[PDB]
C-alpha cells in the first residue's frame, strides 16, 4: 500500500498515443450519431419480419392482384433463416420466431409465392411448438403474443395448414388471450388511446373499424406499429394510414421495423449510455442537442417513445425526467400523475414493464425538497422490482442470458447519492452490451445505442484517466513522505484514501492541481483532528489555538515540540493553497482562507473544551459546532477555488459557500457530520468517547429511545440530501464544474458512511474501492 504500491505501477495508457486514439474514437462516434441528432437518419432500428409481412399483405391500391409494396414480399423471400424461421439470427427467442414465421408464411400464401419458404416455415412452427412441454418452456414473450398468436394461428387453421392446433400450449394461449381481453374497456378503445392500439391486427373481430380513426396518431399510425396500421388500412382505406406506411418504406427501403419513429426513446437511450459509460465529457454538444430535442417535445402529459404517440410511455417519460433534470433542464415530477389512478403501469410485456419501473426507481432518487410524489414513486417502484425478482418470467432463458435478475438486484442495492462515480462507470463498461437485443412486437436492436465503438471508447478512456491518476498518486505519496506528516505517529497515514475521496468524482485531467491540494489539506486535517480530539491536552490545545489566531511563525517558540512542527506544516499548506487559489482566481484570498481555517480550528477547540469538561451539548449546539469543526468546508474550498479555468467571484462563491446558510459546502458539512455519526456512534459509545448527535438527542429527550434518537438524525439527513441535490442541479451562473466537484465529493463521502448501523466504517470496503477505482485497469 501507499508509497511502495503506487510507485510500482507502470501504466502504458499514459502515453499520448492512447489519448490520440481515444480522440479518433470520439470523432467516429460524433459522425455515427450525427444523423440521429442533427440529420434525418433518426430511428435506426432493425427489420421486423413480422411487421414487414403485415405491410406485404396490403393489396395494390389500383385494384390489381398484387401487393401495394412488392419489395416487402421480395425481402421476405430473401431473408428466411436457415432453420426456416424469420428473425434476427444473433438472438433466438421462441415467441419472436413463432410470431414472425407464421406472419411471413401467411402473406406468402396470400400472394401464392415462396412455396419452399412456406414449407420450411411451417416445419419450423410445428417442430418448435411440439418442443414446448410446460409453460416455463415458452421463454420471454414479445408484445401481445398471447393476444395475437391465437388469432394468427386461427387464420392458418382456416386455410388447413399442417400445424399442431390441438397442443395444450395452444389452448393455454387462447385461455391467456381471454384473460387479457376480459379487462378490456371496449367502448373506450375508440375515445381513449391505449396500448392495445399497437396490436389491432390481433383483435380484428373486436374493433369497429368505422370508429377507430379517432385514436389514430397524427402521422397516421396506430401507436407507431406498421402491422397494426396496415391492418386498419386494409379495413378502411384510410389515406393517413397509407401515408404512414409509405413514410416507413421510404425510410427503410424494403422492410419495416416494429416501432416507428422511436425518436424520443432513442435519443434518451443514447445519452443514458454515454453518461453511464463515463464518456459524456467528450460529447457535450451532442448531448445538449439530443436533450434539447427531447425537451421541445416534453409536456405535462408525458412522452411516448415516438413524439407522435397519443399516449405517454412510463419507460420513456421516467428516463426523460431523470436525464433532463440531471442536465439542468426544468422538469416537474407532476408528469408522473399521467401514470396514476384513483400508480399502475403493471400491464404490458414484461421487459418493458420492468424497464419502466427501473427508470422510475432511478428517476425518484433525483428528488428536490417537497417533492412527495417522488418519495411515493420510489416506494412503489421498489416494491414492484422486489416482486419482479420473485416472478418466473425474470428467470426465463432470454432474461437469464441478459442477467436481468442481476441488473434488478444491482439497481436496488445502489443509491445514486451513495455512489462512486468512476467506479460506476468502470462497472458499466463491464455490463454494457454492443449487441444488446430489445423486445417489443419483435426482437430488435438500436445500433446508435448499442454498438462496439461506445464500449471501445468507454474502456480506453477509463484506463487513460486511471493511468493519469496513478502518476498523480506517485506525486502525492512522494510529497507525503517528505512533508513531515508521517512524524505524527498518533495519526494514521491515509494519503491514497484522501486522494480517492476527490479523484473518484473529480477525475478530469485538467484538475490535477485541485486533486493535489485537496489531498494535502485532507492529510493535514486528519492529524489536526487526532491532535484536538485525542492526543493533545487542553492546555496544549489552548496554546495551539492561540498560535492559530496569530498567524505568526515566531510565536511558535511557546509550543510543545510536536506542535511547533505541526504549526509549520499547517502554515505552509494553508499559504500554498492560498497562493494557488489567488493565481487561479486573480483576486486576494489569503484573508478568506485564514478566516476559514480559524473558524474550523476554533471549532475543534470548543469541542476539546467540551471533552475536557465531560460536557454533553444539546443537539442544536452539537450540530452548530459540528458543521464548522467537521472540516469539510475548508477542505472543499481548498479544491474548488483551484480548478483549472473555473472562475469564482465572491458573489458566485457565496452561492455555494456561506456558513449559516443551506448552500453546498454547508449541506456537505452537515451530511458528513451526521452520516459519520450514523455509521460510527456505537463504537464511540463502547469506547467511552465524546458524545455524538445520537447521544445529544437522548440528553435533550431523556424519555426517548436510542432507536428514536437514530431515527431523528435520519430525519435531518434526508431533507438535507434533497437540498444538496437541488443546490447541485439548480440553474444558476456558478461554473458547473465547481458545483459538481462539491457534489461529487459529497457522494463519495456518503459512500464511506452508507448503511449507518452501529458500528464503524469498513476499512476493507474502502481499500476495495481504491483498488477498483485507481489500481486495477480494465482489460481491453
Ligand atoms: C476511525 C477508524 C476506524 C480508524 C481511523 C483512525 C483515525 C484516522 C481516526 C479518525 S477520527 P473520526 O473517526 O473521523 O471522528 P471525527 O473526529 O472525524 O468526527
Ligand atoms: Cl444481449
Ligand atoms: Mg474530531
Ligand atoms: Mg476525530
Ligand atoms: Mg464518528
Amino acid at each position: 500500500w501507499g508509497y511502495d504500491l503506487v510507485h510500482s505501477l507502470k501504466s502504458p495508457y499514459i502515453d499520448s498515443s492512447y489519448r490520440e486514439r481515444a480522440e479518433v474514437l470520439v470523432s467516429e462516434i460524433k459522425a455515427m450519431l450525427n444523423p440521429a441528432i442533427t440529420g434525418d437518419g433518426e430511428s435506426m432500428i432493425t427489420p421486423s419480419a413480422y411487421d414487414t409481412a403485415w405491410v406485404a399483405r396490403v393489396p395494390a391500391i389500383d385494384g390489381s392482384a398484387r401487393p401495394q409494396f412488392p419489395q416487402t414480399v421480395d425481402w421476405i423471400l430473401k431473408n428466411q433463416l436457415k432453420d426456416g424461421s424469420w428473425g434476427i439470427q444473433s438472438h433466438f427467442l421462441l415467441s419472436d420466431r413463432l410470431l414472425a414465421t407464421l406472419s411471413c408464411v401467411l402473406v406468402l400464401l396470400k400472394w401464392n409465392v415462396g412455396d419452399l419458404q412456406v414449407e420450411q416455415g411451417i416445419e419450423f412452427i410445428k417442430s418448435n411448438l411440439e418442443l414446448v412441454k410446460d409453460e416455463t418452456d415458452q421463454d420471454s414473450l414479445v408484445t401481445d403474443f398471447e393476444i395475437i398468436f391465437p388469432s394468427l394461428l386461427r387464420e392458418a387453421q382456416s386455410l388447413r395448414l399442417g400445424l399442431p392446433y390441438d397442443l395444450p400450449y395452444i389452448h393455454l394461449l387462447q385461455t391467456k388471450r381471454q384473460e387479457r381481453l376480459a379487462k378490456l374497456s371496449r367502448e373506450e378503445i375508440y375515445a381513449v388511446p391505449s396500448p392495445l392500439l399497437y396490436s389491432l391486427e390481433g383483435i380484428q373481430d373486436i374493433v369497429e373499424w368505422e370508429r377507430i380513426m379517432e385514436v389514430q396518431s397524427q402521422d397516421g399510425s396506430f401507436l407507431s406499429s406498421p402491422a397494426s396500421t396496415a391492418c386498419v388500412f386494409m379495413h378502411t382505406g384510410d389515406a393517413k394510414c397509407l401515408e404512414f406506411l409509405n413514410s416507413v418504406m421510404i425510410k427503410f427501403g424494403n422492410f419495416v421495423p416494429c416501432l416507428y419513429p422511436v425518436d424520443l426513446l432513442e435519443r434518451l437511450l443514447i445519452v443514458d449510455n454515454i453518461v453511464r459509460l463515463g464518456i459524456y465529457r467528450h460529447f457535450e454538444k451532442e448531448i445538449k442537442e439530443a436533450l434539447d430535442y427531447v425537451y421541445r417535445h416534453w409536456n405535462e402529459r408525458g412522452i411516448g417513445w415516438g413524439r407522435l404517440n397519443p399516449i405517454a410511455d412510463l419507460e420513456t417519460t421516467a428516463l426523460g425526467f431523470r436525464l433532463l433534470r440531471l442536465h439542468r433542464y426544468n422538469v416537474s415530477p407532476a408528469i408522473f400523475d399521467n401514470f396514476k389512478d384513483a400508480f399502475i403501469c403493471s400491464t404490458g410485456q414484461f421487459n418493458k414493464d420492468v424497464a419502466s419501473m427501473l427508470n422510475l426507481y432511478r428517476a425518484s432518487q433525483l428528488a428536490f425538497p417537497g417533492e412527495n410524489i417522488l418519495d411515493e414513486a420510489k416506494s412503489f417502484a421498489t416494491k414492484y422490482l422486489r416482486e419482479a425478482l420473485e416472478k418466473s418470467e425474470t428467470s426465463s432463458a432470454w432474461n437469464n442470458k441478459q442477467n436481468l435478475s442481476q441488473e434488478i438486484k444491482y439497481a436496488l442495492k445502489t443509491s445514486w447519492h451513495a455512489s462512486v462515480p468512476r467506479v460506476e462507470a468502470k462497472r458499466y463498461c463491464q455490463v454494457y452490451r454492443p449487441d444488446y437485443a430489445r423486445i417489443a412486437k419483435c426482437v430488435y436492436k438500436l445500433p446508435y445505442v448499442n454498438n462496439e465503438k461506445f464500449l471501445e471508447l468507454g474502456k480506453l478512456d477509463f484506463n487513460i484517466i486511471q493511468s493519469i491518476h496513478q502518476e498523480e498518486m506517485k506525486n502525492v505519496t512522494s510529497w507525503f513522505r517528505d512533508s513531515g506528516l508521517p512524524l505524527f505517529t498518533f495519526a494514521r497515514e491515509r494519503p491514497l484514501e484522501f486522494y480517492f475521496l476527490v479523484a473518484a468524482g473529480t477525475y478530469e485531467p485538467q484538475y490535477a492541481k485541485c486533486r493535489f491540494l485537496f489531498t494535502k489539506v485532507a492529510c493535514l486535517q486528519t492529524v489536526l483532528d487526532d491532535m484536538y480530539d485525542t492526543y493533545g491536552t487542553l492546555d496544549e490545545l489552548k496554546l495551539f489555538t492561540e498560535a492559530v489566531r496569530r498567524w505568526d511563525l515566531s510565536f511558535t517558540e511557546n509550543l510543545p515540540d510536536y506542535m511547533k512542527l505541526c504549526y509549520q506544516i499547517y502554515y505552509d499548506i494553508v499559504h500554498e493553497v492560498a497562493w494557488e487559489a489567488e493565481k487561479e482566481q486573480g483576486r486576494e484570498l489569503v484573508s478568506f482562507f485564514r478566516k476559514g481555517w480559524e473558524d474550523y480550528l476554533l471549532g475543534y477547540y470548543e469541542e476539546a473544551e467540551w471533552l475536557a469538561a465531560e460536557y454533553v451539548p444539546t443537539l442544536d449546539e452539537y450540530i452548530k459546532n459540528g458543521i464548522t469543526s467537521i472540516g469539510q468546508r475548508i477542505l472543499l474550498l481548498s479544491g474548488v477555488l483551484i480548478m483549472d479555468g473555473q472562475l469564482l467571484s465572491q458573489e458566485a462563491l457565496e452561492k455555494v459557500d456561506y456558513p449559516g446558510r443551506r448552500v453546498l459546502t454547508e449541506l456537505n458539512s452537515l451530511i458528513s457530520r451526521l452520516a459519520d455519526d450514523t455509521k460510527t456512534y456505537k463504537a464511540e459509545k463502547a469506547r467511552g468517547e465524546l458524545a455524538s448527535s445520537i447521544e445529544c438527542y437522548m440528553k435533550d429527550h431523556p424519555e426517548c429511545t436510542e432507536e428514536e434518537a437514530l431515527d431523528h438524525i435520519y430525519s435531518i439527513l434526508e431533507p438535507a440530501v434533497k437540498e444538496l441535490t437541488r443546490e447541485f442541479l439548480k440553474p444558476d451562473d456558478v461554473p458547473f464544474a465547481c458545483k459538481k466537484m462539491l457534489f461529487e465529493e459529497t457522494r463519495v463521502t456518503m459512500v464511506i458512511f452508507k448503511d449507518g448501523d452501529g458500528f464503524g466504517v469498513s476499512k476493507l470496503e474502502v481499500k476495495d474501492h481504491i483498488k477498483e477505482c485507481l489500481i486495477e485497469p480494465l482489460p481491453l
